[PDB]
């Protein structure tokens, strides 16, 4: 009966065993580096294994670093909140306004009406729309908004079962992948890009090459190539390739295709005419995008010139918060008195939901762990021990680092992997006498390449929650898309990334 | 029809008018102090008038200070999270564990069985129990936990209607007041005390007089006197004073009294025997309290001696987080496989609720506004302009400051009032050449004295939400209890506060 008892309480016993077996490392080394390494190993073990919720393991550093004497609790608490959180609040307000008034339904239905009911073109339409939507919103929020809509659309198309099951698997997987693919494009698209940008700006304040325009101009071609290749791979793997009737215009449509078009048109008509709340939300979203462009792109710094007395004070989070708080003020619904006043188009009770407080805590914990790693001296020791590896040719170092980051991001969340690997790859970066961007950009791009397992990133879990998918087919599709993404990233780094960032030579802003 | 339109959209028009009319202040003064004053006035206006949710107004500083050029957005974002938030997370985990397993029901019912059904003694029992519970938990959480239980108890007593209505009004008000009264006792009892402690430690790192033991030893007598006086005042105002049958032991109980005792005993028996989850929660709560005592009290620094190499690194938030994360790990419910593993006695989905994210954002915004006030130079200018007030005798200055804080905390929340007044009262404190504690302690004690209106503090709103109360009776009771509290605070400051803090003379740690 002991075996049953130890098997049932696996998580608690594993937590205790992990805490105890690694305890000799700080018990006998008498160094701050050993204690920080113990904290890092415990946190990474609980993130990869998922013995505890990710937010609890994120709160562990604020519990472990002060007691080890590495850094005061005030400093850790300050590190638990950063600029990324303000931008997250603004974007979450925008996404709540979009979801609440069914703007995404209108966009998706107009998209489906424009594209058609041809399954290959239809899946391409969902991938493009989800990528464009995730270009500004977070990948998790974008997937959560788009998955129910596309699921209902494909169910309606099928109704008007092996083929339908394959089609719904394909649409689920393409939504899950396209969310991340679109998130790659911009700094604000996903949390991983934000973490990388914050870390790069803090560690190298001198460097200023990472702007929104530069990030878009070196990420959009690669992301577009990966999107097209992933669409082709998915439609070949699941639906099968029938180009003869695909590219040729089917003017004489079959009865079932025209029935599907008619039922989609009926659904759109049932959705109703565009309302004023949706117009206000769309206008505010467009203003957000235009002002994110408007900060210094290198052509005309329209927004940054007005504030050319205090540079760096106002950032993308400032405009994000501006529009998000505007969403808290514009009247939407008036009101036999019926409470007199209006409704602010977003109530704080609605923003309390739709808001990833767990993700905020997780990112704060990762930032606190990274800061403790820098302060305790662990990063310097890792760089010193990894210095002899610098004699090896650089391109293989980038290849290996990207491969390890990709492999370890299937089991750990993207913020977890990026927060674990930035303080390891950076000291390696200036230990070799190589440009830090040359190693960091491929790693932060490949961190998002998490497609094998539903627990890899939240979008995959959200998509898998519908039950149409199976783990093995998801593994096949993830392997294909991951190979495509890694190949495209390597091709970009070799060919067109280096002309603009001058990655071949060592930069001035990097330490000597 | 214009009048109806302008009256319906009062909040939006008022927000726009407040933003625009105060705009000339930063438009033409060409100083950072004026810009920070504009930010402060806008935030205070929206906090007092409730034109926007308190959290939105708390997010406003992170929008205004960076664009005004006062301080970078990174610094503001760092200021939105502090040691207060870690301690809040730990205490909220503890409170969630207590609520989920109905430990508070057992405690309250055992209390009712012990005290009896005599209405005066019964209301005293609820006041004492709520004060003791709020001595560790937050006032809002304590009120939210105790209000339904006591409401059900008094309804059951009445069932076994003017007299009942008066009794339920009395018990509602006694719970609402006793929550705050108990919160006064300890640093961790309420948010205001924690904010004051953080501000005092940051502004005066040299001073170390504010420990948990010192705070208890100068707050418990005053809080106890105020509690007894408030109980007497409430029972005289609502129930009426009948001492002849009150203090004398009614051994020959009335039929309705014994029926009420029997029905309470039946309710307790229906509650069931004490479970293992409740025992674990109680043990962890007791450990929290004992370790809060165990940090340096001045007698034996048992917890601080072990860490006597890195002083101040591990604080009460460390033990709070320790116990809170322990609540995330101990198994409670096992599991025809039924999901194999156990339940961690608190799921993160439950901690996402029960957690005041709005309060966390509000406190962060107040801290950011205070930091901007210190950095922009507004506090120095206020101190310079308030220096001529120092010729007036000190005791009257403390009296006026306490009266202003008490008056303004009836309309504004306690964290808002304390965050607005600490950066005003401190520079006034060292501008006069008087001990800063001499002014700050009465003000931070009287900030909690918010009893007049339901919007004064969250416990009042929670209590008023049941609908038994009316605004005018609440105003009368609040005036009585507020006069009692102010008188007791003044008596303490005059008589027994000064021997231990040496408030009569100027301290060394205060600036010259
Ligand atoms: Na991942
Ligand atoms: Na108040």
């Amino acid at each position: 009966k002991f075996f049953s008892y130890i098997l049932v309480y696996r998580r608690f016993l594993f937590v205790v065993f992990t805490v105890l077996v690694l305890l000799p490392l700080p018990i006998v080394l008498h160094t701050k580096e050993a204690e920080c390494a113990y904290t890092l190993f415990v946190v990474a073990t609980f993130w990869l294994t998922e013995a505890l919720p990710l937010s609890v393991t994120a709160l562990l550093p604020s519990l472990m670093l002060p007691m080890f004497g590495i850094m005061p609790s005030k400093k850790v608490a300050s590190a638990y909140f950063k600029d990324f959180h303000l931008l997250l609040i603004g974007v979450i307000c925008l996404a709540t306004s979009i979801e609440k008034w069914n703007l995404h339904k209108r966009i998706a239905l107009k998209m489906v009406m424009m594209v058609g009911v041809n399954p290959a073109w239809l899946t391409l339409g969902f991938m493009s729309s989800t990528a464009f939507l995730s270009m500004w919103l977070s990948n998790t929020s974008t997937a959560a908004m788009v998955m129910p809509i596309a699921e209902a659309v494909v169910q309606q198309i099928i109704n008007a079962t092996k083929k339908g099951h394959v089609t719904r698997k394909l649409t689920c997987l393409c939504i899950a992948y396209s969310s991340t693919i679109g998130g790659l494009t911009t700094i604000t698209g996903t949390s991983t890009n934000l973490i990388f940008a914050e870390y790069f700006n803090t560690r190298y304040p001198d460097c200023r090459c990472l702007n929104f325009g530069s990030w878009f101009t070196f990420s959009f071609p690669a992301a577009l190539i990966i999107l097209l290749l992933s669409w082709i791979w998915l439609q070949w793997l699941f639906l099968g390739f029938n180009f003869k009737e695909m590219f040729k215009c089917g003017k004489t449509k079959t009865v079932q295709q025209k029935a599907c078009a008619e039922v989609i048109k009926q659904e759109y008509q049932k959705l109703g005419p565009i309302r004023y709340q949706e117009i206000v939300t769309l206008v505010l979203f467009i203003i957000m995008a235009l002002l994110w462009f408007s900060r210094d792109p290198g052509f005309v710094p329209g927004w940054s010139a007005l504030f050319s007395e205090y540079p760096g004070f106002a950032t993308d989070s400032t405009v994000a918060l501006l529009i998000g708080l505007l969403f808290f003020l514009i009247p939407a619904k008036t009101l036999e008195i019926v409470a007199f006043d209006y409704s602010p188009l977003i109530t704080w009770k609605e923003f309390q939901s739709f808001m990833p407080w767990d993700i905020a805590i997780l990112v704060g914990g990762g930032f606190a762990l990274a800061d403790g790693c820098e302060e305790s001296g662990l990063s310097k020791w890792i760089g010193n021990k990894l210095s002899p590896l610098g004699s090896l040719p650089a391109w293989l170092i980038i290849l290996i680092s990207s491969l390890m980051v990709t492999s370890l991001t299937e089991v750990a969340s993207n913020p977890a992997t990026i927060t674990l690997f930035l303080p390891i790859l950076s000291p390696l970066a200036e230990a070799i006498h190589v440009n830090p961007l040359y190693i960091l950009i491929p790693s932060t791009l490949c961190t998002s390449f998490a497609f094998l397992l539903p627990v890899a990133n939240p979008p995959n879990a959200i998509v898998f929650s519908y039950g149409h998918l199976k783990v093995i087919d998801m593994v096949k599709a993830g392997l294909g898309v991951n190979i495509v993404g890694v190949a495209v990233v390597m091709l970009g780094i070799c060919t067109w990334i280096v002309p603009m960032f001058d990655l071949y030579t060592y930069p001035s802003w990097a330490p000597a």
